[PDB]
């Protein structure tokens, strides 16, 4: 038996993201289960506890997870968190890596609300891909949430949202396979970038797998070049326009320019109602037990 | 576009495939619940699905073995479509960080015990006892271990006069390697002691987190490396009863009927010298099932 903050019980481990563990445990007090993420206090580089201040300063805001309690602990910083459904790429999996232009475009319309939420809230996420989107348990079942702020970083000033300076040379930081094109070139990472990612991430749930996925090297080069390579038009071949279009806009968008997010969105929705979808938030996963 | 095959059960996503066909989760439209969906194709080479079927239909009723729930041909497919079931002990142990409590394991051996024993009382051996094969149950039955997967399965005796299938030697390997018997390996027809040899294997991963002879770098290493380590060896730092268990099951001569009950008292009594309630509380009691 193992007890957290002398009101935790901690359970196993149930998920690995960019830094530390998560794990499940019990509110011992509530009768109700959590997550709690820990991270080892001899890591180089401390993280948890300025992470936890990004998710203080989103809390209340659609589909971002409540933080229950912070504070360091004899050799583990901890943060418990509200407990969440399973992930997207979780449920891809589930589905054998395969989903419907419906549930692509539910996930759509919420993924691009989330990230513009973030953005007002001046930070930059710098990691969307499947596994830092999550689904709610019961109540709050048709509610991706995002997760893992460890990379995120403020794009402009609290206060007179000046954009942060352009510059080049950046080391990759996010996932290779959902890169933009400009972090692949060392590109300083915008808003933009979040949203390009967002981009990849729908084809991936469109294709099974994108095509610079799966290659096989003894550096990373090999993605970047046929990423850069790749057309938007073969890419999103045989599947709607729409693909094309977001793409090509947020490729198509300026270092410091305010996406239009409203446009985004409405490209999907438009081709939502127009195929005669009904938005029932009946998804591809919809016979399990959330 | 929807599919009902019957006319009662909506197929959904695959969740499971053993020896031969899959898994997937399908709904009882008309009860409400859940169901597990069998399926083989029709034009496959070596049809087992009608045959396990059979066994499922004679073994019916028997603690800790899935309901048969309907059977028919759909399309290019043969469908059983059964009780859901929750998760394998592998999934479990996994998830556990591939270590189990002395608790769970005796808790979890009482049953495996059993299982086979009911299975053995049918006048089936399993064949391919190993952590996939035991499943817990859902909702009601979170507390029941299952065993699934007889696609492997033989009848080792008449079920009207109880004469023991014959001696053989020569056999290839049926079941996974990591947990075959000693006798398995060296060719030897399977019988009831070989089950109940395999579970002492099992028990014991569920102990150490992996058996001596996985992970090497041409099975032929398994089966030498398992000849190699004695009992003693592979048991050491656990209570003896795992190695009494073993050494009881190697010792079975081919057609014997095994004592269930003293393989089961050697477990119950240590586990009431530990101190333990006999209260169904698993390791993974956080899961909410
Ligand atoms: O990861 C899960 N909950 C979670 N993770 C969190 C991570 C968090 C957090 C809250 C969290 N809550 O706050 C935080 F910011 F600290 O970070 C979870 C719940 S169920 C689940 N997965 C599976 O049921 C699963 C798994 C594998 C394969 C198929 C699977 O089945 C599936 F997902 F397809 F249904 N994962
Ligand atoms: O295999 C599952 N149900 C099933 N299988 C069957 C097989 C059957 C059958 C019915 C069956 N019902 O009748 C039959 F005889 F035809 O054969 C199942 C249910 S839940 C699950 N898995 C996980 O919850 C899981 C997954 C990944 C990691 C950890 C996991 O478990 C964790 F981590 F949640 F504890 N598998
Ligand atoms: C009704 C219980 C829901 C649990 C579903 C778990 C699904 C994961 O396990 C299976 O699914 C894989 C694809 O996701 C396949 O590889 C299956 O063989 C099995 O691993
Ligand atoms: C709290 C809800 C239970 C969900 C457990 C899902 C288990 C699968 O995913 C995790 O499990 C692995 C083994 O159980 C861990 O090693 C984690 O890395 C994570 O992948
Ligand atoms: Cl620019
Ligand atoms: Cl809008
Ligand atoms: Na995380
Ligand atoms: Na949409
Ligand atoms: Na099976
Ligand atoms: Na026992």
């Amino acid at each position: 038996e193992l007890r957290v903050g002398n009101r935790y019980r901690l359970g196993n481990k149930i998920g690995s993201g960019s830094f530390g563990d998560i794990y499940l445990g019990t509110d011992i007090a509530a009768g109700e289960e959590v997550a709690i993420k820990l991270e080892c206090v001899k890591t180089k580089h401390p993280q948890l506890h300025i992470e936890s201040k990004i998710y203080k300063m989103m809390q209340g805001g659609v589909g971002i997870p409540t933080i229950r309690w912070c504070g360091a602990e004899g050799d583990y910083n901890v943060m418990v968190m509200e407990l969440l459904g399973p992930s997207l790429e979780d449920l891809f999996n589930f589905c054998s890596r395969k989903f419907s232009l419906k549930t692509v475009l539910l996930l759509a319309d919420q993924m691009i609300s989330r990230i513009e939420y973030i953005h007002s809230k001046n930070f930059i996420h710098r990691d969307v891909k499947p596994d830092n989107f999550l689904m709610g348990l019961g109540k709050k079942g048709n509610l991706v949430y995002i997760i893992d702020f460890g990379l995120a970083k403020k794009y402009r000033d609290a206060r007179t949202h000046q954009h942060i300076p352009y510059r080049e040379n950046k080391n990759l930081t996010g996932t290779a396979r959902y890169a933009s094109i400009n972090t692949h070139l060392g590109i300083e990472q915008s808003r933009r970038d979040d949203l390009e990612s967002l981009g990849y991430v729908l084809m991936y749930f469109n294709l099974g797998s994108l095509p610079w996925q799966g290659l096989k090297a003894a550096k990373y080069e090999r993605i970047s070049e046929k990423k850069m390579s790749t057309p938007i038009e073969v890419l999103c071949k045989g599947y709607p326009s729409e693909f094309a279009t977001y793409l090509n806009f947020c490729r198509s968008l300026r270092f410091d320019d305010k996406p239009d997010y409203s446009y985004l969105r409405q490209l999907f929705r438009n081709l939502f109602h127009r195929q005669g979808f009904s938005y029932d938030y009946v998804f591809d996963w919809n016979m399990l037990k959330f």
